[PDB]
């Protein structure tokens, strides 16, 4: 059921840089994940203009932010296009190679980790705050999958038997012990207002 894969060498190098570099401005991970959700919602919305049946798996286009203090997780949920098995295992890693190389060269010349999204690899900024990331996803053309990685240089993919999603992506951040501020209502609200106030989809910050 669970298959294990090696990241492309450039992606393992990027993840190590994100985990090892001293960089205090960790809060930017949330803007990067919300921007990915917004891009995924724009993609399904635009495809639905030529094929309305693409919304048979759910008409609502939104982003939810769900903290869970008991589990020490922050989850970013969207009803965007979702990812196929081929996206998870091959396509996302392949497309990211040029952007990863460009980003690592830009950092050597004076750029900052907060610019990661300009290189299309902002998802990996999740490792600024998470020791493990679990991604549940469902694309209209494929089955529901669970992707997972604690940065071994490896990740896993399995068909998911959990709560059916309809369509979209859930990024579950298993936070590092010293990063629990990202479970606080006031802190998430502050970050969303600072970096994500103009996103074109409703962002609901759940509370406990
Ligand atoms: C390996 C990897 C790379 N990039 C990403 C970021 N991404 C790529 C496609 C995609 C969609 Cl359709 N929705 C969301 N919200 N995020 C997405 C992930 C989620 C993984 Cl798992």
């Amino acid at each position: 059921h669970m298959e294990t894969f090696a990241f492309q060498a450039e992606i393992a190098q990027l993840m190590s840089l994100i985990i090892n570099t001293f960089y205090s401005n960790k809060e930017i991970f949330l803007r990067e994940l919300i921007s990915n959700s917004s891009d995924a919602l724009d993609k399904i919305r635009y495809e639905s203009l030529t094929d309305p049946s693409k919304l048979d798996s759910g008409k609502e286009l939104h982003i939810n932010l769900i903290p869970n203090k008991q589990d020490r997780t922050l989850t970013i949920v969207d009803t965007g296009i979702g990812m196929t098995k081929a996206d998870l295992i091959n396509n996302l890693g392949t497309i990211a190679k040029s952007g990863t190389k460009a980003f690592m060269e830009a950092l050597q010349a004076g750029a900052d980790i907060s610019m990661i999204g300009q290189f299309g690899v902002g998802f990996y900024s999740a490792y600024l705050v998470a020791e493990k990331v679990t991604v549940i996803t469902k694309h209209n053309d494929d089955e529901q999958y669970a992707w997972e990685s604690s940065a071994g240089g490896s990740f896993t993919v399995r068909t998911d038997t959990g709560e059916p999603m309809g369509r979209g992506t859930k990024v579950i951040l298993h936070l590092k012990e010293d990063q629990t501020e990202y479970l606080e209502e006031r802190r998430i609200k502050e970050i969303v207002k600072k970096h994500s106030q103009f996103i074109g989809y409703p962002i609901t910050l759940f509370v406990e």
